[PDB]
Protein backbone atom coordinates (compact mmCIF):
# COMPACT_ATOMS: atom_id res chain seq x y z
CA UNK A 1 0.00 0.00 0.00
CA UNK A 2 2.59 2.76 0.76
CA UNK A 3 4.63 1.83 -2.57
CA UNK A 4 1.19 2.49 -4.42
CA UNK A 5 0.57 5.49 -2.25
CA UNK A 6 4.12 7.08 -3.20
CA UNK A 7 3.59 7.15 -6.65
CA UNK A 8 0.21 7.82 -7.75
CA UNK A 9 0.75 11.41 -8.11
CA UNK A 10 3.78 11.12 -10.80
CA UNK A 11 1.80 8.52 -12.58
CA UNK A 12 -1.81 10.27 -12.69
CA UNK A 13 0.64 13.64 -14.08
CA UNK A 14 1.93 10.85 -16.79
CA UNK A 15 -1.46 9.64 -17.91
CA UNK A 16 -2.67 13.24 -17.63
CA UNK A 17 0.56 14.38 -20.25
CA UNK A 18 -0.09 10.97 -22.36
CA UNK A 19 -4.04 11.90 -22.45
CA UNK A 20 -4.64 8.63 -21.80
CA UNK A 21 -4.73 5.28 -19.03
CA UNK A 22 -1.37 3.87 -17.91
CA UNK A 23 -1.42 0.45 -16.37
CA UNK A 24 1.29 -0.67 -14.24
CA UNK A 25 2.21 -3.49 -12.10
CA UNK A 26 5.37 -4.33 -10.94
CA UNK A 27 6.92 -6.82 -7.99
CA UNK A 28 9.78 -6.92 -6.27
CA UNK A 29 10.43 -10.84 -5.64
CA UNK A 30 13.14 -10.36 -3.12
CA UNK A 31 10.78 -8.66 -0.52
CA UNK A 32 7.04 -9.26 -2.29
CA UNK A 33 6.79 -5.27 -2.49
CA UNK A 34 4.34 -4.31 -4.97
CA UNK A 35 3.40 -0.92 -7.04
CA UNK A 36 0.57 -0.63 -8.58
CA UNK A 37 -1.72 2.08 -10.86
CA UNK A 38 -4.87 1.34 -12.39
CA UNK A 39 -2.91 -2.31 -12.06
CA UNK A 40 -7.01 -4.48 -11.77
CA UNK A 41 -8.11 -2.45 -15.37
CA UNK A 42 -8.58 -4.43 -18.20
CA UNK A 43 -6.05 -3.43 -21.26
CA UNK A 44 -5.86 -5.02 -24.95
CA UNK A 45 -2.90 -7.35 -25.20
CA UNK A 46 -1.76 -6.28 -28.20
CA UNK A 47 1.30 -8.41 -29.17
CA UNK A 48 1.63 -9.15 -25.85
CA UNK A 49 -0.02 -12.59 -25.62
CA UNK A 50 2.64 -13.98 -28.21
CA UNK A 51 4.94 -14.13 -25.02
CA UNK A 52 2.63 -16.53 -23.18
CA UNK A 53 1.74 -17.80 -26.32
CA UNK A 54 5.52 -19.34 -26.67
CA UNK A 55 5.75 -20.44 -22.89
CA UNK A 56 2.23 -22.59 -24.20
CA UNK A 57 4.32 -24.41 -26.55
CA UNK A 58 7.05 -24.77 -24.14
CA UNK A 59 5.13 -26.01 -21.79
CA UNK A 60 3.41 -29.07 -24.30
CA UNK A 61 6.91 -29.58 -24.99
CA UNK A 62 7.19 -31.13 -21.93
CA UNK A 63 4.97 -33.51 -22.83
CA UNK A 64 5.48 -33.76 -26.76
CA UNK A 65 8.93 -34.61 -27.31
CA UNK A 66 10.36 -33.16 -30.15
CA UNK A 67 7.60 -30.93 -30.17
CA UNK A 68 9.91 -27.97 -30.71
CA UNK A 69 11.51 -29.72 -33.73
CA UNK A 70 8.51 -30.12 -35.97
CA UNK A 71 8.73 -28.51 -39.58
CA UNK A 72 5.39 -26.43 -40.42
CA UNK A 73 4.56 -25.70 -43.78
CA UNK A 74 2.85 -22.65 -44.65
CA UNK A 75 0.74 -20.47 -47.58
CA UNK A 76 1.54 -16.90 -48.37
CA UNK A 77 -1.94 -16.20 -47.07
CA UNK A 78 -0.62 -16.46 -43.70
CA UNK A 79 1.60 -13.37 -44.55
CA UNK A 80 -0.22 -11.24 -42.78
CA UNK A 81 1.12 -7.55 -42.46
CA UNK A 82 4.11 -7.57 -39.63
CA UNK A 83 5.94 -11.11 -40.23
CA UNK A 84 9.23 -10.21 -41.01
CA UNK A 85 11.13 -13.28 -40.15
CA UNK A 86 8.34 -15.90 -41.50
CA UNK A 87 7.82 -14.20 -44.83
CA UNK A 88 11.62 -14.97 -45.78
CA UNK A 89 10.97 -18.94 -45.14
CA UNK A 90 8.28 -18.78 -47.05
CA UNK A 91 9.58 -21.12 -49.63
CA UNK A 92 11.01 -23.46 -46.97
CA UNK A 93 8.84 -23.52 -43.55
CA UNK A 94 10.31 -23.05 -39.69
CA UNK A 95 10.21 -25.21 -36.81
CA UNK A 96 7.85 -25.02 -34.38
CA UNK A 97 11.12 -22.79 -32.15
CA UNK A 98 11.67 -21.16 -34.90
CA UNK A 99 8.27 -19.99 -34.95
CA UNK A 100 8.09 -19.37 -31.48
CA UNK A 101 11.27 -17.01 -31.46
CA UNK A 102 10.02 -15.03 -33.99
CA UNK A 103 6.82 -14.25 -32.41
CA UNK A 104 8.54 -13.44 -29.09
CA UNK A 105 11.95 -11.04 -30.73
CA UNK A 106 10.40 -9.94 -34.04
CA UNK A 107 6.61 -10.05 -32.79
CA UNK A 108 6.23 -11.61 -36.37
CA UNK A 109 2.61 -12.25 -36.63
CA UNK A 110 2.11 -14.59 -39.44
CA UNK A 111 4.55 -17.42 -36.70
CA UNK A 112 1.63 -16.11 -33.86
CA UNK A 113 -1.46 -17.36 -36.11
CA UNK A 114 0.54 -20.70 -36.85
CA UNK A 115 1.59 -21.07 -33.46
CA UNK A 116 -2.16 -20.45 -32.26
CA UNK A 117 -3.24 -22.47 -34.40
CA UNK A 118 -1.34 -25.80 -33.18
CA UNK A 119 -2.33 -24.72 -29.73
CA UNK A 120 -6.52 -25.10 -30.58
CA UNK A 121 -6.61 -21.24 -31.14
CA UNK A 122 -7.89 -18.45 -28.58
CA UNK A 123 -9.46 -20.47 -26.51
CA UNK A 124 -6.43 -22.95 -26.10
CA UNK A 125 -4.21 -20.27 -24.87
CA UNK A 126 -6.73 -18.96 -22.65
CA UNK A 127 -7.05 -22.76 -21.30
CA UNK A 128 -3.03 -22.97 -20.83
CA UNK A 129 -3.05 -19.50 -18.73
CA UNK A 130 -6.32 -21.35 -16.60
CA UNK A 131 -4.02 -23.77 -16.01
CA UNK A 132 -1.57 -21.70 -14.32
CA UNK A 133 -4.08 -19.66 -12.28
CA UNK A 134 -4.60 -16.79 -14.16
CA UNK A 135 -8.51 -16.17 -14.04
CA UNK A 136 -8.29 -12.74 -16.15
CA UNK A 137 -6.65 -13.43 -19.18
CA UNK A 138 -8.60 -13.59 -22.02
CA UNK A 139 -7.88 -14.08 -25.88
CA UNK A 140 -10.24 -14.09 -28.33
CA UNK A 141 -9.33 -13.49 -31.66
CA UNK A 142 -6.16 -13.75 -34.13
CA UNK A 143 -3.72 -11.54 -35.48
CA UNK A 144 -4.46 -8.94 -36.50
CA UNK A 145 -8.48 -8.88 -35.86
CA UNK A 146 -6.98 -8.45 -31.93
CA UNK A 147 -5.60 -5.40 -32.08
CA UNK A 148 -9.60 -3.54 -32.18
CA UNK A 149 -8.57 -2.02 -29.05
CA UNK A 150 -12.42 -1.03 -28.47
CA UNK A 151 -13.04 0.83 -25.42
CA UNK A 152 -14.89 -1.19 -22.86
CA UNK A 153 -14.52 -4.43 -24.70
CA UNK A 154 -12.75 -7.34 -23.03
CA UNK A 155 -12.34 -9.48 -26.10
CA UNK A 156 -7.98 -9.70 -26.07
CA UNK A 157 -7.27 -8.69 -22.59
CA UNK A 158 -6.04 -8.98 -19.47
CA UNK A 159 -4.72 -7.06 -16.48
CA UNK A 160 -1.14 -5.35 -15.47
CA UNK A 161 -1.62 -7.75 -12.28
CA UNK A 162 -2.46 -10.65 -14.31
CA UNK A 163 0.00 -10.21 -16.57
CA UNK A 164 3.11 -9.41 -14.03
CA UNK A 165 1.76 -12.61 -11.92
CA UNK A 166 1.87 -14.79 -15.14
CA UNK A 167 5.38 -13.59 -16.33
CA UNK A 168 6.49 -14.14 -12.28
CA UNK A 169 5.47 -17.66 -12.65
CA UNK A 170 6.59 -18.80 -15.89
CA UNK A 171 10.27 -17.31 -15.91
CA UNK A 172 11.18 -17.47 -12.03
CA UNK A 173 8.15 -19.45 -10.74
CA UNK A 174 7.07 -23.24 -11.29
CA UNK A 175 4.74 -23.12 -14.35
CA UNK A 176 7.66 -24.62 -16.05
CA UNK A 177 9.65 -27.06 -16.04
CA UNK A 178 13.76 -25.39 -15.73
CA UNK A 179 14.98 -26.47 -19.05
CA UNK A 180 12.08 -24.55 -20.54
CA UNK A 181 11.67 -21.52 -18.40
CA UNK A 182 15.59 -21.00 -19.45
CA UNK A 183 14.41 -20.98 -23.01
CA UNK A 184 11.60 -18.59 -22.54
CA UNK A 185 13.45 -16.14 -20.82
CA UNK A 186 16.33 -16.47 -23.38
CA UNK A 187 13.76 -15.69 -26.09
CA UNK A 188 12.45 -12.47 -23.91
CA UNK A 189 16.30 -11.48 -23.65
CA UNK A 190 16.55 -11.65 -27.02
CA UNK A 191 13.73 -9.85 -27.88
CA UNK A 192 14.15 -6.99 -30.88
CA UNK A 193 11.31 -4.76 -30.66
CA UNK A 194 11.45 -3.29 -27.15
CA UNK A 195 14.45 -1.04 -27.24
CA UNK A 196 12.49 2.17 -26.17
CA UNK A 197 9.66 0.65 -23.81
CA UNK A 198 11.17 -1.05 -19.99
CA UNK A 199 14.57 -1.84 -21.61
CA UNK A 200 15.18 2.12 -21.90
CA UNK A 201 14.15 2.44 -18.05
CA UNK A 202 16.70 -0.52 -17.47
CA UNK A 203 20.85 0.51 -16.63
CA UNK A 204 22.84 -1.55 -19.27
CA UNK A 205 24.42 -4.03 -16.78
CA UNK A 206 20.88 -5.48 -15.64
CA UNK A 207 20.12 -8.37 -17.61
CA UNK A 208 16.61 -7.78 -18.95
CA UNK A 209 13.62 -9.82 -21.32
CA UNK A 210 10.71 -8.39 -22.56
CA UNK A 211 7.13 -8.42 -25.03
CA UNK A 212 5.81 -5.38 -26.55
CA UNK A 213 2.86 -5.08 -27.69
CA UNK A 214 1.16 -2.53 -29.88
CA UNK A 215 -2.01 -2.41 -30.94
CA UNK A 216 -2.12 1.07 -33.31
CA UNK A 217 -5.95 2.46 -32.48
CA UNK A 218 -6.90 3.82 -29.20
CA UNK A 219 -3.41 4.99 -28.05
CA UNK A 220 -3.38 1.50 -27.22
CA UNK A 221 0.59 -0.17 -26.78
CA UNK A 222 2.39 -2.29 -23.78
CA UNK A 223 5.50 -3.82 -22.60
CA UNK A 224 6.35 -6.35 -19.86
CA UNK A 225 9.60 -7.21 -18.83
CA UNK A 226 12.06 -9.38 -16.10
CA UNK A 227 14.78 -7.32 -14.37
CA UNK A 228 17.54 -8.37 -13.20
CA UNK A 229 19.30 -5.73 -11.35
CA UNK A 230 22.84 -6.77 -9.81
CA UNK A 231 22.78 -7.76 -6.10
CA UNK A 232 19.25 -8.26 -5.74
CA UNK A 233 16.12 -9.85 -6.22
CA UNK A 234 14.74 -9.76 -9.99
CA UNK A 235 11.34 -7.37 -10.70
CA UNK A 236 8.77 -8.42 -12.78
CA UNK A 237 6.90 -5.62 -14.56
CA UNK A 238 3.92 -4.82 -16.78
CA UNK A 239 2.95 -1.56 -18.00
CA UNK A 240 0.15 -1.05 -20.34
CA UNK A 241 -1.42 1.96 -22.05
CA UNK A 242 -5.07 3.08 -23.95
CA UNK A 243 -6.69 6.19 -24.50
CA UNK A 244 -10.23 7.45 -25.31
CA UNK A 245 -10.52 8.13 -29.35
CA UNK A 246 -9.64 5.99 -31.98
CA UNK A 247 -7.10 8.45 -33.44
CA UNK A 248 -4.98 8.51 -30.41
CA UNK A 249 -1.30 7.56 -30.81
CA UNK A 250 0.23 5.52 -28.44
CA UNK A 251 3.87 6.78 -27.22
CA UNK A 252 7.33 4.59 -26.43
CA UNK A 253 8.49 7.08 -24.35
CA UNK A 254 5.23 7.11 -21.77
CA UNK A 255 5.77 3.47 -21.18
CA UNK A 256 9.45 3.97 -20.59
CA UNK A 257 8.75 6.94 -18.37
CA UNK A 258 5.96 4.50 -16.53
CA UNK A 259 8.47 2.00 -15.90
CA UNK A 260 10.97 4.78 -14.49
CA UNK A 261 8.45 5.18 -11.67
CA UNK A 262 7.55 1.84 -11.40
CA UNK A 263 11.38 1.08 -10.65
CA UNK A 264 11.90 4.19 -8.95
CA UNK A 265 8.70 3.40 -6.40
CA UNK A 266 10.41 -0.24 -5.58
CA UNK A 267 13.36 1.80 -4.84
CA UNK A 268 15.40 -0.01 -7.00
CA UNK A 269 18.43 2.72 -7.75
CA UNK A 270 19.09 2.80 -11.87
C1 LIG B 1 -2.48 -19.39 -39.64
C2 LIG B 1 -3.92 -19.10 -39.26
C3 LIG B 1 -4.44 -17.81 -39.24
C4 LIG B 1 -5.76 -17.54 -38.88
C5 LIG B 1 -6.23 -16.11 -38.90
C6 LIG B 1 -6.60 -18.61 -38.55
C7 LIG B 1 -7.94 -18.48 -38.18
C8 LIG B 1 -8.73 -17.20 -38.17
P1 LIG B 1 -9.40 -16.81 -39.87
O1 LIG B 1 -8.40 -17.06 -40.90
O2 LIG B 1 -10.49 -17.82 -40.16
O3 LIG B 1 -9.89 -15.39 -39.97
C9 LIG B 1 -8.56 -19.58 -37.68
C10 LIG B 1 -7.98 -20.82 -37.78
O4 LIG B 1 -8.56 -21.78 -37.43
O5 LIG B 1 -6.78 -20.94 -38.30
C11 LIG B 1 -6.06 -19.87 -38.60
C12 LIG B 1 -4.75 -20.13 -38.96
C1 LIG C 1 -2.07 -24.76 -25.13
C2 LIG C 1 -2.10 -25.43 -23.78
C3 LIG C 1 -1.01 -25.99 -23.15
C4 LIG C 1 -1.15 -26.59 -21.92
C5 LIG C 1 0.08 -27.17 -21.26
C6 LIG C 1 -2.43 -26.61 -21.32
C7 LIG C 1 -2.76 -27.16 -20.07
C8 LIG C 1 -1.98 -28.19 -19.34
P1 LIG C 1 -2.90 -29.81 -19.50
O1 LIG C 1 -3.84 -30.13 -18.43
O2 LIG C 1 -3.70 -29.85 -20.75
O3 LIG C 1 -1.80 -30.78 -19.59
C9 LIG C 1 -4.04 -27.10 -19.60
C10 LIG C 1 -5.04 -26.64 -20.42
O4 LIG C 1 -6.17 -26.75 -20.16
O5 LIG C 1 -4.69 -26.03 -21.51
C11 LIG C 1 -3.46 -26.06 -21.99
C12 LIG C 1 -3.35 -25.45 -23.20
C1 LIG D 1 1.20 -3.89 -38.11
C2 LIG D 1 2.16 -3.85 -36.90
C3 LIG D 1 2.52 -4.99 -36.31
C4 LIG D 1 3.35 -4.99 -35.23
C5 LIG D 1 3.65 -6.34 -34.68
C6 LIG D 1 3.87 -3.76 -34.73
C7 LIG D 1 4.79 -3.57 -33.64
C8 LIG D 1 5.40 -4.67 -32.85
P1 LIG D 1 4.57 -4.94 -31.17
O1 LIG D 1 4.80 -3.72 -30.31
O2 LIG D 1 3.07 -5.23 -31.44
O3 LIG D 1 5.08 -5.98 -30.68
C9 LIG D 1 5.17 -2.29 -33.33
C10 LIG D 1 4.67 -1.21 -33.95
O4 LIG D 1 4.85 -0.13 -33.68
O5 LIG D 1 3.89 -1.42 -34.99
C11 LIG D 1 3.50 -2.63 -35.34
C12 LIG D 1 2.64 -2.67 -36.45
Amino acid sequence: HMLTNLVAEPFAKLEQDFGGSIGVYAMDTGSGATVSYRAEERFPLCSSFKGFLAAAVLARSQQQAGLLDTPIRYGKNALVPWSPISEKYLTTGMTVAELSAAAVQYSDNAAANLLLKELGGPAGLTAFMRSIGDTTFRLDRWELELNSAIPGDARDTSSPRAVTESLQKLTLGSALAAPQRQQFVDWLKGNTTGNHRIRAAVPADWAVGDKTGTCGVYGTANDYAVVWPTGRAPIVLAVYTRAPNKDDKHSEAVIAAAARLALEGLGVNG
